[PDB]
């Protein structure tokens, strides 16, 4: 499964598409979603047995359910594919949730979900590579939302790359201390677009200077 | 794909039983099959064109990575629709960047969050939605992004349209489905925000619109 080869120009190929800008392959697509997948079980294994508070039927505390789901706060733009493809293995596992989106770059966009007091809230985030990005999403939605319980859900660690304390409670795939493309991963917003995660040639991270 | 109904009268898709459905709308494969299809339209439409340079500050140049198709998401329906379709473009090779753009009605429309995109003017746009109903929400961004951001061309893609809905004139450049004149729910259709995780498009009983009241 998957064809992995190298052109004449020394590009990697994968299924007979070429990938000019990458060093190395990290992970397939059939890999990629057997970690997420995996996961998925994990996340739908540790949250179905809780309870927290119930808004659906006056108090006090229910377990969760479609009445009082999950609440998942996916980051944005970087989390918004791998929470695509999460959400769906999610429901296979039969975990009863809702997602909402906050856009960090400062914060651009803020939740809308206004009910998140004793509630258990997962984020799901694209890499944890310096801790610095979770660590202040993390502090705002403790602060203002006051959850039961706060964890995160990282597709990709590199834990080679960690300035300030940070260790998600769930990870899919550990990635090599490089600049990772593909599978919501980018460059300038390109190359989101891959099934594959790449590492990036050396210096292609100023490739597109424009602002868009 | 099996779709039948239990001795409940229950939609049974593959062994899950839909307690909330009327009607299957589309199975997971249908869905997919529609959207790659839609990826190849625009993919090949958009691929031979030239707009703004941005890359080399100059004047023309052909949609490439260094000047890529402009690609607004509607959230929050259209973000599974959007994962999807990115991948197919990529499949068929067509250069594009996304930004997300949020409305909501209170009807009259409303912004929730603007685009972070700063240099469209001169550009190609394209618009991806989840479903033209009424046709109100998709004239009130279509007329914002025109007159905020002066694109060289504005087109639209919708994953579902529901014909018999509309009350303003909007028909979609690109339509992957059509649903039926109904509530439909799954592949990013929700109520109070379930079922969006859902691989396949159902109908809802109509008993179970208010099933949940409380905000979130
Ligand atoms: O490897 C990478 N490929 C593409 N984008 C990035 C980033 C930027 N976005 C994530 C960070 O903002 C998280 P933080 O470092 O704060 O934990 C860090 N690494 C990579
Ligand atoms: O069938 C549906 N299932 C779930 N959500 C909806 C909506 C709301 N979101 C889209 C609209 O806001 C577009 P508009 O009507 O303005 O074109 C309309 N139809 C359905």
């Amino acid at each position: 499964v998957h064809v992995v080869s190298r052109n004449a120009e020394g590009v990697i190929v994968v299924d007979g598409k070429a990938y000019p800008m990458a060093e190395e392959l990290v992970a397939t697509e059939s890999v990629i979603q057997r970690s997420i997948k995996a996961v998925a079980k994990q996340i739908a294994d540790f949250y179905r047995p809780l309870s927290h508070r119930d808004t659906h039927g006056g108090g006090g505390v229910a377990p969760i359910s479609d009445e009082n789901p999950l609440i998942i706060i996916s980051v944005l733009k970087g989390s918004y594919i791998f929470t695509a493809d999460m959400v769906r293995y999610l429901g296979d596992y039969g975990l009863p949730h809702v997602v909402d989106f906050l856009r960090v770059a400062q914060l651009l966009a803020e939740t809308q979900f206004k009910a998140l007091r004793g509630k258990h809230v997962l984020i799901l985030e694209d890499i944890v590579d310096s801790g610095k990005t979770l660590r202040y999403i993390l502090d705002k939605v403790q602060r203002e939302h006051q959850p039961a319980t706060l964890k995160v859900c990282v597709l990709a660690d590199k834990p080679g790359g960690r300035r300030v304390t940070m260790q998600p409670d769930f990870v899919c795939l550990t990635v090599p201390n490089k600049y990772v493309i593909g599978y919501g991963f980018e460059v300038n917003d390109r190359f989101r677009c891959f099934r594959h995660i790449f590492t990036l040639r050396p210096g292609e991270a100023r490739r597109y200077p424009a602002h868009l």
